[PDB]
RNA sequence: ACGAGAACAUACGUUCUUUGAACCAAGCUUCA
């Protein structure tokens, strides 16, 4: 298991429904959708759909770190006996698991808004209003993969200087990236565990939906949009809602998703990645 | 095949109008 530290460059914009308002991380469907259409523009989405649908490559969502701190979110516990708390780290799950444990404060940046306009030359120009997110200054993303493919990091550089989010060709979201493979992770990750905690946006086939249930603490996102290409439909297009499990929900069985098609009627399929990426915890 | 594509926070706008660096003031005091 190996680490894709981001860090930015620029202001980001990763939004939910929104050009006005932005969340301080993103989503394993978004990285597969860019990297798809990174592939797209190397002419070897073949070959990378093919490796993700086989679990050749699994990958989380973006998750946040400051300084030698990796960062998930609040897994929905559903314990018996922090509501401001959003993000743990990673390696202190166990005792914040055991006991009621807010060593340190959680910073990474502020959000912000962009003022910009669309100038007319014989007529009353038009404001509208992008609201960003600027990280802090040694701070950034991480995205966790195993068994790391040369598809996978060419496709990543080929991003790096592409823009990961929103409004990217309008000066947002620059980024390096790097591998920088962990021991204390993978031996965390690597380590058995009677409940299971999910990382990516999943959802499991129909087939599996009824024992994914059983004794689950879940919450759905609504995750869609508008398809991003030239050769689909002529015109822009919203392709179909897919309702995923959240990234912090916690589970007693485990499954493993499917790249779904949410986009039918075009020239070129959409695919969108629910595949399942757990962390054992006892 | 990234809640995404496209989109200048842009256009018009004199740091400008008043007002004396004036008023007071033996180159003079003792010298065949």
């Amino acid at each position: 298991m190996k680490i894709i530290k981001l860090y930015f460059e620029s202001p980001v914009h990763f939004g939910e429904k929104r050009l006005s308002e932005s969340k301080i991380t993103f989503s394993a469907d978004t990285l597969f959708s860019a990297l798809m259409i990174e592939a797209v523009g190397l002419g070897k989405e073949d070959e990378f759909y093919q490796l993700a649908s086989n679990n050749l490559v699994k990958f989380s969502d973006a998750f946040p770190f400051i300084d030698q701190y990796y960062y998930i979110p609040k897994p929905m516990f559903n314990l018996k006996l922090f509501k401001k708390l959003l993000y743990v780290p990673i390696d202190s799950l166990e005792d914040y698991l055991s006991g009621g444990l807010e060593r340190e404060s959680f910073n990474l940046g502020k959000l912000a808004l962009s003022e910009k306009v669309q100038q007319h030359d014989f007529k009353d120009s038009e404001p509208y209003n992008v609201g960003t997110f600027t990280f802090k200054e040694n701070t950034g993303l991480y995205v966790l993969i195993e068994q790391t493919h040369p598809l996978l990091e060419e496709l990543l550089e080929n991003l790096q200087y592409s823009g990961i989010g929103g409004k990217r060709n309008s000066g947002y979201g620059k980024f390096k990236f790097e591998i920088l493979e962990d021991s204390d992770i993978e031996d965390l990750f690597s380590a058995k565990g009677n409940r299971k905690i999910l990382l990516s946006g999943a959802l499991p086939k129909d087939a599996e939906l009824e024992q994914a249930l059983k004794n689950a603490s879940y919450l759905l996102e609504r995750r869609g949009g508008f398809v991003q290409s030239d050769t689909y439909a002529t015109n822009l297009v919203k392709k179909q809602d897919l309702y995923v499990f959240k990234s912090g929900s916690t589970f007693e069985n485990s499954f493993d998703g499917d790249i779904y098609q949410v986009g039918k009627k075009g020239n070129h399929p959409v695919y969108k990645y629910a595949k399942s990426f757990f962390l054992e915890v006892s």
